[PDB]
DNA sequence: CCAGACGTTG
DNA sequence: GTCTGG
DNA sequence: CCAGACGTTG
DNA sequence: GTCTGG
């Protein structure tokens, strides 16, 4: 639950995220800092990624079913952080644990807020710790897909993106600068097809119902929101190269097949 | 009351 | 900013 | 998440 | 062993 990959062009990503509102209006999600999409086959933390989250976050009296997208930087800066540079964060939001999160002073202010977010990805890697040897095996973990150059681009242009549970903040700099949006991946047990890769996941929100629910702060009070945080065996996988292991390398190979 | 933490993974 | 520990 | 640093003096 | 940087 620490790296993953988003790397479809701006354009490719956004029709992938076509959703529908409440009222059935077939909509893209609106843009914000647009300028900050980093597409990459390598995500790590302090890297932005694109999340979705409610217009009603952005836009007063907004229909909070419509969705903005916008990058957000991986790892969690709270309101209160007092540093000038978030980087000097001495602890690890990366990820929150679901089942302490009503408990945690740093996620659960912002989820109070409603600062539910759905972090995409093209899909996420893990690293298998194997018996007797210090040697860690790589996966591609992702949604099933749909059962040449040309060949490729028709798999990317009809890939299902993952769409995990976050929770992000706002951090306005104390020296002045832009509010820093930054996230967390909420992370569960292990569902049985990934328990012999890692005892953790990603919760992982499984189609356009959970997306809504998680997004809608709105309609979707905390407590009903946390109902949709739990493990999936809906999700498939696959063994890739050690050039994931080195987040300086952004290449196809490094969720392709070994 | 104030001081100090505020997090996850293996 | 808010909570836990002492 | 892993890779790579991990220090001071002028 | 533990932290920062990517």
């Amino acid at each position: 639950c620490g790296r993953t990959s988003c790397h479809l062009p701006r354009d490719v990503l956004t029709r992938a995220c076509a959703y529908q509102d409440r009222r059935g209006q077939q909509r893209l999600p609106e843009w914000r800092d647009p300028d900050k999409y980093c597409p990459s086959y390598n995500k790590s933390p302090q890297s932005n990624s694109p999340v979705l989250l409610s217009r009603l976050h952005f836009e007063k009296d907004a229909d909070s079913s419509e969705r903005i997208i916008a990058p957000m930087r991986w790892g969690l800066v709270p309101s209160w952080f007092k540093e000038s540079d978030p980087s000097k964060l001495q602890f690890n939001t990366t990820n929150c644990r679901s089942d302490t999160v009503m408990e945690k002073r740093s996620f659960k202010v912002p989820l109070g807020k409603g600062r539910r977010c759905v972090v995409l990805a093209d899909g996420f890697y893990e690293w298998q710790r194997c018996q007797g040897t210090n040697q860690r095996q790589p996966y591609f973990i992702y949604f099933p897909q749909i059962k040449s150059p040309e060949n490729w681009e028709k798999v990317w242009d009809n890939w299902r993106l993952l769409t995990m549970a976050g929770i992000f903040d706002c951090w306005e700099p104390p020296e002045g600068g832009d509010v820093l949006y930054s996230y967390t991946i909420i992370t569960v047990d292990s569902c049985k097809g990934l328990s012999d890769i890692h005892h953790r996941m990603p919760a992982i929100l499984d189609g356009e119902e959970a997306v809504s629910k998680w997004l809608d702060f709105g309609e979707v009070s905390t407590q009903e929101a946390l109902k949709l945080i739990h493990p999936t065996e809906n999700i498939t996988f696959h063994a890739v190269s050690s050039v994931v292991n080195n987040s300086r390398n952004n290449t196809p190979e490094c969720l392709a097949p070994v």
